[PDB]
């Protein structure tokens, strides 16, 4: 069967990094929400892995945003005390080399937008330190561009080619525009003040026709500008057993 279990707290006593020759322990620790002297929730001899994993990902993101494209978290060790108070964490990193971005290319299924996607690669800083977050920004710009023509589910995947001798890397962005999508319904979540049909009236994406990322964004803007909402967000909802139709959902927090 299933049985209830309750949690106790223990303080994160020490944070130790191993293998980080080029980036300081203090800088790595700064990427983490879990800091020494903060409390760690334990259940029996189990710890919450969710936040720790996000902290490990922030460490990875830092390396990848500062040129260390092959950086890996090699091992982690969460140890207790005998006393159920104080955990001590050890994180091993393999930093690898710091790379410059030498080139970037787009390939794949481009939904007829090859010429309009190419100029987006200009945002990148060639012959400069590789920065993952710059690539991620190009990926989102590619998706927004393809969204103009209905390809609201386009995927982009960055594929590296490493030159360790010269400490450069080449990026191939593998794009799959996917299918042109038709919007079936515009749906609103979180709205109590105004009826769904009232909000729908402020949207510029229309139901029953092609998704257009520009008109979808414009609705989110038209809601943001009123000031009536803490957050405005939108997403694409797949429809069971369709590959060609989707719903667009606007999530407001009042």
């Amino acid at each position: 069967g299933l049985v209830p279990r309750g949690s106790h707290m223990a303080k994160l006593a020490s944070l130790t990094f191993k293998g980080n020759e080029s980036v300081s322990s203090s800088t790595l620790q700064e990427q983490m929400e879990l800091q020494p002297d903060s409390w760690w929730k334990l259940w029996g001899n189990k710890f919450e892995g969710a936040q720790f994993e996000k902290d490990l990902q922030s460490i990875r993101d830092y390396y990848l945003n500062n040129g260390y494209a092959k950086a890996q978290i090699t091992k982690t060790d969460v140890q207790l005390n005998d006393e159920k108070t104080k955990v001590n964490v050890t994180i091993d990193v393999n930093e690898g080399l710091q790379y410059d971005l030498r080139s970037a290319r787009i390939i794949g299924n481009l939904g007829g937008m090859s010429a309009e996607l190419e100029p987006l690669l200009s945002a990148l800083h060639l012959n400069d330190t590789f920065r993952r977050s710059d690539i991620a920004d190009v990926e989102n710009a590619i998706k927004a561009k393809l969204g103009e023509r209905g390809y609201g589910s386009a995927t982009v995947n960055s594929v590296p080619d490493f030159d360790d001798a010269n400490k450069t890397l080449a990026i191939t962005l593998v794009v799959d525009a996917g299918r042109r999508l038709t919007v079936r319904q515009l749906r609103f979540e979180g709205n109590t003040v105004s009826a769904d049909s009232t909000l729908r009236q402020e949207m510029r994406q229309q139901e029953g026709t092609w998704y257009n990322s520009q008109l979808v964004e414009l609705g989110k803007i038209r809601l943001d500008r009123t000031g009536f909402f803490e957050t405005v967000e939108n997403r694409i909802d797949p429809i069971n057993g369709s590959n060609d139709e989707v719903d667009v959902v606007y999530k407001v927090k009042e």
